[PDB]
């Protein structure tokens, strides 16, 4: 209980309402009601702080804020600077995923605690293949979602390594890929979609019923 | 000209209308108007033959039919048995992809002719990772679409090898993966979606405007 700090990424499609509520507030509330969660560090343009700020006394978590940066990793880093000095786990979530299930958050938190780093994923349904520089097929794949859950010292070491040795950040689990620590893939739900265009918004409404 | 035989897979979501026309007819017509295409072998439950049969004298291709089988590869094989004895290329298409562009069909036909086997693909947008049996991340991916275009002798040899040596067919390019022949990935369009649920159907309508 109160061992997890959520970094909620909300640096605009994550504020378009879903049944009257901005998309970013759904996951915000899902996390707030979990007794595991001590605090939520919201990463957002200060223009939208109000959207979250209205609910501070009514939620049972500490609310903090962080300034976004140029790339997703910069926004992750900024949020990381604000967590309780004794948080055992950081839980990084894309606010564009409003429909994440509490049960799946529970699973990835559990796996993150056990393993050190964990991320929600689902089996990739489509035929997906590695392709080389000459456009030829190179002769189980999982699609990643969020939360991404990691022990703060682990993530700090990852940022430290990328920084000092000047490494290339390419995708959403690139930083830990440079470390030798294992990353567990917690099996999630296909309903935990990223809601970035009006067609997704419609999906979200059907899932919400 | 008249060098390509299309195997149109329509073995029910591919007959739900899109702006009044069953989904399966969109690609059917796209292929019919191409002077490269000699014939279309439609693979469908005979219950729906009429849907295609109505247009035979008005299209400029020979129309043939084949019975589906249990798995997609069986349906591919059945269609293969019906093509002109002198077709230089077979063009396999999932009728659930109604929005394929003529220009992209032209590209994959060109690449299939040059290389021997080619398939439309797009860069996979999501973070996708290989995961091992212990649920851990294994430390460019492309999403495949159709058409899949192949020289008929190449595809026949592939079915022959899988059959005689009893190999496991897993995904949509599995059969050729056993051969040493290269498979080219022709860059397609994100609009060439597979339309399997009412939300896709809505996507299709927006793309169609
Ligand atoms: N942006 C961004 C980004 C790039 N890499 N990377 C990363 O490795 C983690 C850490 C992490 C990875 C997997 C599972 C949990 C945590 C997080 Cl949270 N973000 C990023
Ligand atoms: N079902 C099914 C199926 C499984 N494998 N496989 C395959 O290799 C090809 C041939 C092909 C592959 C890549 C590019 C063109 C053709 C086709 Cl057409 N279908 C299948
Ligand atoms: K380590
Ligand atoms: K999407
Ligand atoms: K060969
Ligand atoms: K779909």
């Amino acid at each position: 209980e109160k061992s997890v700090s959520v970094i909620l990424l909300a640096g605009p499609k994550q504020y378009i309402p879903l049944l009257g509520q901005p998309i970013a507030l759904y996951s915000f509330f899902t996390f707030s009601r979990m007794p595991e969660v001590k605090e939520i560090v919201v990463v957002c343009d200060p223009f939208f702080r109000d959207i979250f700020e209205e609910y501070e006394e009514s939620i049972d978590v500490d609310l903090s804020f962080a300034i976004p940066g140029k790339e997703r990793q910069d926004s992750v880093y900024s949020g990381l600077q604000e967590i309780d000095v004794n948080s055992e786990l950081v839980c990084i979530h894309d606010s564009a995923r409003p429909l994440v299930n509490t049960e799946d958050v529970e699973k990835v938190l559990k796996d993150g605690s056990a393993v050190g780093a964990a991320v929600l994923g689902v089996p990739a349904k489509a035929t997906i293949k590695e392709v080389n520089s000459d456009s030829l097929v190179v002769k189980t794949l999982w699609e990643m979602q969020t939360p991404q859950v990691i022990k703060p010292e682990l993530l700090k070491k990852g940022f430290e390594l990328v920084k000092s040795e000047g490494l290339a950040v390419t995708d959403d689990v690139s930083i830990v890929e440079y470390l030798k620590h294992p990353v567990y893939v917690s099996q999630g739900s296909y309903t935990n979609i990223k809601v970035t265009t009006p067609d997704d918004l419609l999906l979200a409404e059907r899932i919400l019923s």
